[PDB]
């Protein structure tokens, strides 16, 4: 089986995943404006690099979506209307949309879009390693919500350390692992570091 990470956003993680994982995706963080140049580098160097939005604006989402076709665009929003037309812009995920929120950021009419518009969820690894016992309790709670929503309706899926230190890395097995812990089967934690990171890849 092939596995992928597909959000790695440091250079020593990209370095230490490549070690793990067939395939290692590289996030360039922006938030008002896409620079061609940062990517284009990226791109002969890594090879294979997404765009983050983090927290963008509408209009944003839009021309982004628009510019780079050939660029994988993942959205990192707090706000539902933001992360509502991102879904409906058709960008390629969603990207912890608990984060920041006092819900699980996706809902039954969310989730029902976002497997019409083929748009993926990514559960991140990284928040739970940050948080201190009570906080992770409450992400814990609201990733298992949202994996119960996305199961349900076939959501396009995958997990991800989401890495901003070397040590927020995880080989396949502690990944499949965090799968389990947040209610999935351990074919359905293979599959989101394996198949569905594929079928976004195309």
């Amino acid at each position: 089986v092939k596995f992928i990470e597909m959000d790695i956003r440091d250079k020593e993680a990209y370095e230490l995943a490549k070690e793990w994982f067939d395939e290692v995706v590289v996030s360039i963080k922006f938030n008002e404006e896409v620079d061609k140049e940062k990517l284009r580098e990226a791109r002969k160097e890594y090879g294979k690099v997404a765009i983050l939005l983090s927290n963008p604006k509408p209009s944003l989402v839009r021309d982004t979506v628009q510019k780079f076709k050939s660029y994988l665009i993942y959205v990192e929003s707090n706000d539902l209307r933001v992360i509502r037309y991102s879904i409906e812009k058709g960008v390629d995920a969603i990207i912890s949309p608990w984060v920041n929120r006092k819900d699980p950021g996706i809902d039954h009419v969310l989730a029902k879009l976002m497997v019409k518009k083929n748009v993926a969820l990514g559960f991140s690894l990284r928040p739970l390693l940050y948080s201190n016992p009570y906080e992770r309790a409450n992400l814990l709670r609201f990733m298992m919500k949202a994996w119960k929503l996305v199961e349900k309706y076939k959501v396009r899926r995958f997990l991800t350390s989401s890495a901003q230190e070397k040590w927020d890395v995880r080989y396949p097995r502690d990944l499949i692992s965090l799968g389990v812990v947040i209610g999935m089967e351990i074919p359905q934690a293979k599959a989101s570091i394996s198949m569905y990171p594929e079928i976004i890849l195309k």
